[PDB]
C-alpha cells in the first residue's frame, strides 16, 4: 500500500536535548497518522475488494455490456435525481486523495518548526546549560568557609551577615549570562514560529471541518442512483436510455471514515488549545527553590511584562531538560524541604551528597 | 496486513534500569498481542477468501444479477426472521472493526503507566541506587578493626558494647537518605498510577464480556437467513421478492474467535488480580540480612501502618533491579548464612571477596 | 502468509555467558521449527491454493448454483458412508489450527526455562568464574618459588614432604568458595526445572503421537465422499438430494505433512533421551588435570553420593565456559600433558607461558 | 512497485560539514520524489485497475474475441477520426515511462554536483576551518595585555597609539592566509560548475514545459475513439470493419498527474531562480563582529571587484558550517553586542567565557 | 520479484582505502544495473500482465478450447510463414533469461578483480602509505636550519653547497621503499588483472552486440503468425488445421528493451575504452611539487621505459588516497606555488603550518 512507506517517510521518529515537548509530539503523531490509517483500513484486505459499484444489466446484456456499462459510470459518477435537476457524487472518488492532501497539509507546519527555529533555540539551550552546569562546581567552593564559620559565630553572623558580602563576593556573579537574557527577553523572533506552527493547524483543522460539512453530509444516506450511457455515439443504439438502479456497496466505510475524522479532531482540538493557551501565563510553580540558587536566581528574577518574550519558550524548553544528567542530581532532589528554619537542614543536605 | 504493522507498532520491544516488571511485561504482550494475531487468522491465506456470503440465486438469473443481489445484502445484513420480526447479523460485519478497538483500548493504559510515572520513578530509582551503592566501602572499610581487636579483648567490652559507638559515627549514619526515605513515604502520587493501570485493565476486561455477551452467544449457530431486495427501486420488477437460502460462509471463523477471545481473557484475570494484590503487604523475605548493613538497615526499619505508599513500590521495583552489575556481587552472594554465630564467619565471608 | 511472522517472533536468536547447554538447541530449534515450516509448505505457492475442495456438479446446475454446492461443504464437512454411518472429514479443515497449537506448545516450556532458572543460574556461574579467574596468578606466587628446591635436593624430603607444606599452606584456601558450592550441592531448586523441560516436550510429543493416531491415519486414503444440501430451507426443492463424486484436491500435502511431522518426532525423541541422561552421571573426562590445578581441585574434590544435585548442573554449564577469553589460554593448553615426572616439564611448561 | 525502490535509491539520505544548503535540498527532494509519487499513485491500489481500454463489442461475439478486440488495440492506439485523418493517443500509454525518464533526468545534475564538484570544494573548507578555528586563543592573549595598559593609562594613548603596532606584530599576522585568499580571488573553476548544475534543472524545466505543451493538451478532453481490425490477416471477415465506442477509462488520473506535474514545476522556478541569484551579490549582513577578530579580518577584508569568484562559494558554504561544535560557541553569543563603547563591555564578555 | 533481490545481492555497496576509481564504480553500476532494471521494467505492474499471446479462435470453440489453443502455442512459439518454410519466434520467449545472463556475465570480471588484485594491491598501499606518513618531519624538522643560516651567509655557500650533504644524510635517505620500488616496477603480476578486467567487458560487450544483431532486428515488426495444433493425438479431429491471426501482445516492451540494450551500451563503450587507455602513459601532471620532498622524490625518480608496469597501477591507485586524513594536508596545499624565488616563501609556507 502507498499509505505504508508515508508512514515512516513523515511521522518517523544535538544528542541530549529534546526540542518536542511529549504533548506536542502526541498531537503532531495522531493529527498525521489518523489520516492514513483510515486510508489503510478503508482500501485494503479488512473489507472485500473488487468492483465497489454494482448495476443491474438487463438479461439481454451479456459480460461484456455490463462490464463496459458500470466502468463507464465511475469516471462519470453523476446523478439525473428526479426527486431533471443533476446531481454528482464526487466525494466517494475523491475521498483517498483528499485524505492524502490532508495528510500533506497537517505536517506542513511540522517542517515549518523545524526549518524556522531549531537551531537558534539548541544553541541558546546549549550556552545556557553550559552557564548551568558551571553552577554547582562554582557552589561548593563558594559555600565552604560558610560550614566552618557557622559554629564559629551565631546565627545573625552565619545566615543574616556572613552571607552579606559573601554570596555578593565575585564567583557566581555571571554578567554575560544576565546580559545575554536581558537582550533575549526583548526579542520576539521566536514565539512567532510557535504561534504560526498551532495556528495553521487550528486553521486546516477548520478547514477540514469545512470540506467534510459542505460536501458530505448531503451524500451520506444515499445508496442508489440512476446513470445514463447514451450520451455520445452510443446515442444512436436500441436500449435502456437511462440506466436503473446503481448502488455503492462501500457506503459504510464512507459513514465509519467521516465519523473517525470529525471525531479524531473534536477531540484534538482541545488539546492544541491548552498548548497555545499555555504561553499565556508565566510559571512560577518551582521560583520559591529558584530564588535561592545563585544562579537560577537570575531566572526568577526577570518576571516582569508581558509573557509574550522568547525567554518563555526558552525557559519553557529548559525545563523538560533540566533532568538530562548532571541537573539530574541534587536539584531534582530539593524535594524534602517543603513545608530562621533553613539555618542547619539547607547546608547538611546540600554538604552530603556532594557527588 | 494491516495487524503486521500494528503489531511493531504497538507491542515494540536509563540504560541501566528496568522498569517493568516481568510479570506486567507478559500481560501486556499477551492482552495487545491476542486481538491482533485473531484479526491476523481470521483474515489470512490459512484459510481460502472470496466472498462472505453467498446466496442461491434462481437459474434464470444470470452471473451479473446473481453478483448483485448477493453483493445488495453483504452491506444490509438483515434478516427477515420468521421464527415478521426483522433480526440483524451485524456482528459478522463489525468483527474485524472491533478487535482492533480492544486493540487500541488494551494499549491506552501502558501510555498512561509510561508518561505518568516513569520519570519520577526512574529518578527515585537512580538516587536511592547511587547512594546505597556506597554503602559497600563502609562494612569491611570501617568495621574491619573489629575481629582486629576482638582476639585481644572479652566477650562484653568488644562485641556487645565496643560495636555500640563506631554504628553511631559519621561514617554508618546518612542522614540525607533517611530523611528522603520518610518524606517519600507520605507521598502517594506514585501507587495511584499502578491502581488506574491495573483497574482500567480489569474494566476493560469486563467491557469485552460484556460486549461479547450481550451482542454475540445469539448469532452463534444460525448460518442461514433470508433477505430481500425489493425495498426501494427493484419493488416494481418481476422476480422472487424475499431471497432464498444465503448462508454465511465464515461461521467457523467466528466460533473460533469468540473462543478464544473468552480463552485468553478468562485466564489473564487472575494474574491482573495476583499483580493487583501484591502491593497490598509488606515485603520482609530478606529482611533479615538486610538489617545489618550500614545503610540496608533504614529500608528494613521503615514498614508501619499501611503499606499503600510510594515507599512500597519503590522497594518494589529496587528488588528487581538489586542484581545489576555492582550489587549483582556480595549482596548476591549472602546465600549461604541461612540456618553469637556472627562472631567470625560473617566477617572473613565480607573480607574475603573485597574486590 | 502468517508463519513468516511467528518465525522470527519465536524462534530467533551476561554477554560473555551462555545460559544453553550447547546440544539442547537443536532439540529446540527443530521441534519448534517444524510444525512452522511444515504448515509454511502446506499451503503455499508451490502447491497453490484455490479450491480445496471439487464436486461434479450436474451440467443443469448453473456456475453459482454450483458453488454454492461445494462452498457449502467445505465448512460442513461430513461424508455420508454407506460403507448410514456419518463419518467426519474434519482433519482436512483442522490442520493448520493443529500446527499452530503444536507450535505455540512446543515453545511454552523454553518459556518456563527462560523464566525460572536464568537469573541464578547467571549469578553463581559470574561468581564462580569469578572465584576460578582468581585462581590463576597462584603458580607464580607460592608454586614457582617452591619448585625452585629440587635443584638443591633430590624428591622424597622435599617433594613429598614439604611440597605438601605449601599446598595446605593459607594460599592455597579459600573457605568462601568451599561454603558456597556445599551450599549450593544441597540445594535442589534448578535440577527440577531441567527435569521439567525435558519431561514437557517427552509427554507433548506423546500427546502428538496420540493425536495422530487416534485422529489421523484413519482418513489417509480416502479421496472421494458424499454430501448432502437438502437439510434445511433448501429442502423443498427440485435437485440431487444427495451430492455426487465430491473429491479432496489436497489429499497429497495431507499425506506428507503426516509423514514429515511423524519422521522429524521420531528422530527427535532419541536426542531428549540423551539430553536427560546426560545429569545422571558425573563427568571426570579431565579431573586429572583439575585436581592439581590450584583452586580446580575444589570442584572435583566434592563428588560424592548420587549426582542429582545443584553442582551437577553448575558444572554442566561452567565445563564449555572455560574457553571464553582468559581461561581460553593455559588450561586449554595444558593437553599436551598427557600419558617423578612433573618434576620440571609440569611447570617449564607454564613458565614460558605467562603472558 | 518499481517505484518504491527507486526512491531510496535516488532520493535517499567528512563526518562534520554540511556540503549542501537545506534548501538545495528541498529542490532536489521534491523535484526528484514529485514524478516517482505521482507515478506510484497512477497505478497503485488507491483506483481500481483492470484492463485500461474497453470497448463495446457486438453481442454477436464471444468473451474470447471481445477480449482479443480491446487487446489488439491497447498497444495500437489511433483514432480513426473523422473530425479520415487519423490521430494517435500514444501519450495514454507513454506516461509512466516519460515520468521515469523525468526522474532520471532530474537526478543526473545531482550526480554532476557530487562528482565534479566535492573533491575541489572539500579541502579547502577543511583547511580553512582550522586556519580559523587558530583564531579563538590568538584573540584573547593577543589583546589582553591592553587593559594592563588603560587602568595605567587614559587618553587615545592606550587604544589609539599603544594599542597599533600589536594589530601587525608578528602574531596577529597571518601570511599563510594572504596569498591564499589572493590566488582564490582570481580563481573561477568551481564557480563555474554551480551554475550548469543550476542551468540544467532550468533547462529541463523548459523541456518539460515543452513537452506538456505540445504533447498534452491536445488529447485532454476524449475521452472516447474508434478503431479498426481489419488490417492486415483478419481484413478478408465477416465483422464491423470499424470499431464502435471505445472508451478510456482512466482519464481522470490522466488529467490529475498533468495538472500535479504542472503545478509543482510552476512552484519550483521561483525557488531555483532565487537559488541561481545568490550568488550574485556579496554578504555583508554581520562583517561588523567579523571585521574585529584576528583571523575573521581577512575574510572582510577580501570584498572586492565582482562576486563571480571562488570565494563567494567558499564563504556560502563556510557561513551554514560556523556553528558545528567549536565555532559553536563565543561567535554565537555576540549578538548582544548590537546597537569609546569598546573600552570594556567587549572585553568583560571576552574573559568571562573562556570555556 | 527476483530483480528486487538480485539488486543488493550482486551491486550492494582497509577502512581507510578506497580500492575503486569513480569511473570504475560508475562503469559497473551501470553495466550492472541495466539489465536488471530492464527486465523488472519489461514485466511490473508499469504495463498491464495477463497472457502474452492472444488469438483469435472461431466462435464454436468454448472458453476450456480457447484457452487451450491460445496455451499450446506460447511453449511452441513457430510461425507457419507462407512469405512452407518455418520461422521460429523463441527470442519472446527467452527474452528475461537472455537479461538474466547477461547480468550474471557482467558481473563476472567484478568478482576476478576483487579476488586476484585486493591483497597484494591493499598490501602495497597500506606499506607505502605507512612510508610516506613519516616523510612529514623530516622536511621541516631536518631543513628547518637552512634559513636559520641564510641571513648570515651568501648566496653559494648556504643554499646551493650547503643544502648538498643534509640532503645526502642519513635523514633524507629512504633505501627500503627505494628498494621496493625498484622490485615493484619490473613486476607485471597485476596489470595482467586490470587488462583481463577491461577485456572480459570488451568481449561481453561484443557479444551482446553479436547476440542483438544475429537473432533481433529480424522478428522486430513482426506481430502476427499463424500457428498448428493438428501435430498429433489431435490431428485425427475436426476442426480448423492451422489458426487464423494470433498475434503477439508484448511488442513494445521488446522493441523499447532492444533499442535500451543497444543504447546505453553504445554510450558505455568509450568510457571501457578511456579506462584502458588511462594506463598507457606516465602521469606528470604534478611531478613539479613532488620532485623536492624528501620522500616524494624517489616517486617522481622513477619513470623510465615503457609504463606497462606494476609501478603505474600503485602510483594511479595512491593518487586517489593521496587526501585520506594525513595527507589530506599541506601537500593538498601546495597549490598556490603555482606561476632564487623558493629563497623563502617555499619554506615560510611550510614551517607556518606545522599541525
Amino acid at each position: 500500500s502507498l499509505a505504508h512507506t508515508a508512514a515512516e517517510y513523515m511521522l518517523s521518529d544535538l544528542k541530549g536535548l529534546r526540542l518536542e515537548l511529549p504533548l506536542d509530539r502526541i498531537v503532531k503523531f495522531v493529527a498525521v497518522g489518523s489520516p492514513l490509517l483510515l486510508m489503510s483500513l478503508a482500501f485494503a484486505q479488512e473489507f472485500s475488494s473488487g468492483s465497489p459499484i454494482s448495476c443491474f444489466s438487463p438479461s439481454n446484456f451479456s459480460i461484456r455490456q455490463a462490464a463496459y456499462v458500470d466502468s463507464s459510470c465511475w469516471d462519470s459518477l453523476l446523478h439525473h435525481k428526479q426527486d431533471d435537476k443533476m446531481k454528482s457524487l464526487w466525494p466517494h472518488k475523491a475521498l483517498p486523495y483528499s485524505l492524502l492532501a490532508l495528510a500533506l497539509l497537517m505536517y506542513l507546519p511540522v517542517l515549518l518548526w523545524q526549518y524556522a527555529a531549531v537551531p537558534a533555540l539548541s544553541s541558546d539551550l546549549l550556552f545556557i546549560i553550559s552557564e548551568l552546569d558551571k553552577s554547582y562546581n562554582r557552589s561548593i567552593r563558594l559555600v565552604q568557609h560558610m560550614l566552618k564559620i557557622r559554629q564559629k559565630s551565631s546565627d545573625p553572623y552565619v545566615f543574616w551577615n556572613e552571607l552579606e558580602k559573601a554570596r555578593k563576593e565575585r564567583y557566581f556573579e555571571f554578567p554575560l549570562l544576565e546580559r545575554y537574557l536581558a537582550c533575549k527577553q526583548r526579542s520576539h523572533s521566536l514565539v512567532a514560529t510557535y504561534l504560526l506552527r498551532n495556528s495553521l493547524l487550528l486553521i486546516f483543522t477548520s478547514a477540514t471541518y469545512l470540506y467534510l460539512g459542505h460536501f458530505h453530509l448531503d451524500v451520506f444516506f444515499q445508496e442508489e442512483f440512476s446513470c445514463s450511457i447514451k450520451t455520445g455515439l452510443l446515442s444512436d443504439e436500441t436500449h435502456v436510455p437511462n440506466l436503473i438502479t446503481c448502488r455503492l456497496t462501500s457506503l459504510s466505510i464512507f459513514q465509519i471514515v467521516s465519523l473517525s475524522s470529525v471525531a479524531i479532531y473534536t477531540i484534538l482540538v482541545p488539546v492544541i488549545i491548552y498548548n497555545l493557551t499555555r504561553l499565556c501565563r508565566w510559571d512560577k510553580r518551582l521560583l520559591s527553590v529558584y530564588e535561592m540558587l545563585p544562579a537560577f536566581d537570575l531566572l526568577s528574577r526577570k518576571m516582569l511584562g508581558c509573557p509574550i518574550n522568547d525567554l518563555n519558550v526558552i525557559l519553557l524548553f529548559l525545563r523538560a531538560n533540566i533532568s538530562e544528567l548532571i541537573s539530574f542530581s541534587w536539584l531534582s532532589v530539593l524535594c524534602v524541604l517543603k513545608d530562621n528554619i533553613d539555618t542547619v537542614v539547607d547546608f547538611m543536605t546540600l554538604l552530603a551528597g556532594l557527588e
